[PDB]
């Protein structure tokens, strides 16, 4: 029932096939073709231009290919974002995914991509995290303070901000 939301998203594992997808997300939600070649996205709620939403990437175009791959907007709130231009800053490529979590703050970040490239393997996992300041994130607008860091293999890669102070 209802529009893509992030409980929804939270139950779709890596690994389940597009039937699974489809039944938990809401078929009518989603889509696929065009740009997303055979990714399926689904809309949660409106949202300025467009909605909140999530995109599942699989293995193949099979019947049984895996999902290897999670993306959303706007589906999942930070929980109490603390981030500043400062924490930003002392961030360090190299560092792993702890040490910048114990840097910005539990509750700054959410998940915005995570992709298995060879998938079940967790070798060559890219995550990126998009974090955000104490007004930075929002439901509905443009964001207002946010950075986005990338990690592959665990490990900051890079990092970029707009906005902070
Ligand atoms: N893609």
């Amino acid at each position: 029932a209802g529009v893509m939301t992030g409980a929804k998203f939270t139950q779709i594992q890596f690994g389940m096939t597009r039937q699974q997808v489809l039944d938990i997300a809401g078929a009518e939600n989603c889509e696929t073709g065009g740009s997303f070649g055979d990714s399926i996205h689904c809309r949660g709620h409106a949202a300025g231009d467009y909605y909140a939403y999530a995109t599942f990437g699989f293995t193949s175009a099979a019947a049984d290919a895996k999902v290897d791959s999670k993306s959303q907007e706007k589906l999942l709130a930070p929980s109490a974002p603390t981030l500043t231009l400062a924490k930003f800053n002392q961030v360090t490529v190299g560092m792993t995914r702890a040490q910048v979590l114990a840097t910005v703050g539990q509750g700054s970040c959410t998940t915005w991509s995570e992709y298995y490239p060879a998938y079940p393997s967790t070798a060559g996992v890219t995550l990126s995290l998009s974090c955000f300041d104490v007004d930075g994130y929002s439901s509905t607008g443009f964001y207002r303070g946010s950075a986005h860091l990338w990690f592959t293999d665990g490990v900051l890669q890079g990092k970029r901000q707009w906005d902070l102070v």
